[PDB]
């Protein structure tokens, strides 16, 4: 398998854009940044408001749990390379502490509105909206050849305040390179695509629209997470009872993957369910057949069908935003 669009970005760039592990860190002055209050958490990591000392300006402080000297290089590259696409964090310095050498990244400030309040009061329009402004983020670094592979509603950060979106924690993010087997503990669980599953391993950007097809679904049908499974073989069950098993296994003969035999029985036999037959009176006023016709687009189990975040923006649905825009 491989990307339909910009496969060779890595291939035509020189090697230091994507040789990340020859990057050699110009750490900073930790003193120059205060930790002023605990926002939250990232993936393996915990996340505080700051101040910039010198100039009273406020910053994000992300302080890593311990990890890979190969990791953390991985991240801070992949954040160098993407200051400043649109709706991406600004990765503004690196900093550590002497002693214990715990590293921060710093960060231009972000606000956070929590997703689990905010996506209740979204209307039809701040949907549009707020998934136009995700796609433009994924479309960039996409096209600099960099998986994001944690989209999630924690991982897009929204100031409803201010009406800004922003893509933030790139600790689990890659580089795309055709053909690379990729390790497929990636994302989270409810945001993670059958490829992941099916330990499909030569995936490529599309796996990031997935897990926005995810999001997307439990925007609009107001049923969060849209795939609720405890564990990962129980997340593919609970896709299969929506998308049918028959497109399973047309998927899975094409990249030509034999499912385990326990997680095989699991799956069982299912029918396609309808993208209509989830809505219900709470979520009318937000599914209409072009939401529904750019969701189908989406959640499509062969990867190589999905609407690339180019086309996504294009598709009708976005018609109003664009007009705006
Ligand atoms: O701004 C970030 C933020 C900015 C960049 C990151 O890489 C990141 O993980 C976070 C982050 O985890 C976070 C959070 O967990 C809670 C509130 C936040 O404002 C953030």
């Amino acid at each position: 398998s491989k990307a339909r669009v910009y496969a060779d970005v890595n291939v035509l760039r020189p090697k230091e854009y994507w040789d990340y592990e020859a990057l050699t860190v110009q750490w900073g002055e930790q003193d120059d940044y205060e930790v002023v209050r605990k926002v939250g958490r990232g993936k393996y990591s915990e996340v505080f408001e700051g101040i910039n000392v010198n100039n009273n300006e406020k910053c994000i402080i992300k302080i890593l749990k311990p990890v890979k000297k190969k990791k953390i290089k991985r991240e801070i590259k992949i954040l160098q390379n993407l200051c400043g696409g649109p709706n991406i964090v600004k990765l503004l310095d690196i900093v550590r502490d002497q002693h214990s050498k715990t590293p921060s990244l710093i960060f231009e400030y972000v606000n956070n509105t929590d997703f689990k309040v905010l996506y209740p009061t979204l209307t039809d329009y701040d949907i549009r909206y707020y998934i136009y402004e995700l796609l433009k983020a994924l479309d960039y670094c996409h096209s600099q050849g960099i998986m994001h592979r944690d989209v999630k509603p924690h991982n897009v950060m929204i100031d409803h305040e201010l009406r800004k979106l922003r893509l933030i924690d790139w600790g689990l993010a890659e580089f795309y390179h055709p053909g690379k087997e990729y390790n497929v503990r990636v994302a989270s669980r409810y945001f993670k695509g059958p490829e992941l599953l099916v330990d499909l391993q030569d995936y490529d950007y599309s796996l990031d629209m997935w897990s926005l097809g995810c999001m997307f679904a439990g925007m609009i049908f107001r049923k969060e997470p849209f795939f609720y499974g405890h564990d990962n073989h129980d997340q593919l069950v609970k896709i299969a009872k929506v998308l049918g098993t028959d497109g399973l296994n047309v998927y899975l003969n094409k990249y030509r993957i034999e499912l385990d035999p326990q997680l095989e029985a699991l799956v069982g036999r299912h029918s396609r369910k309808p993208w209509l037959k989830f809505m219900n009176a709470d979520n009318q006023h937000l599914v209409s057949p072009e939401a529904i016709d750019f969701l189908d687009k989406l959640l499509r189990y062969d990867h190589q069908e999905r609407l690339t975040a180019l086309e996504a923006m294009t598709h009708p649905y976005f018609q109003q935003v664009r007009a705006a825009e």
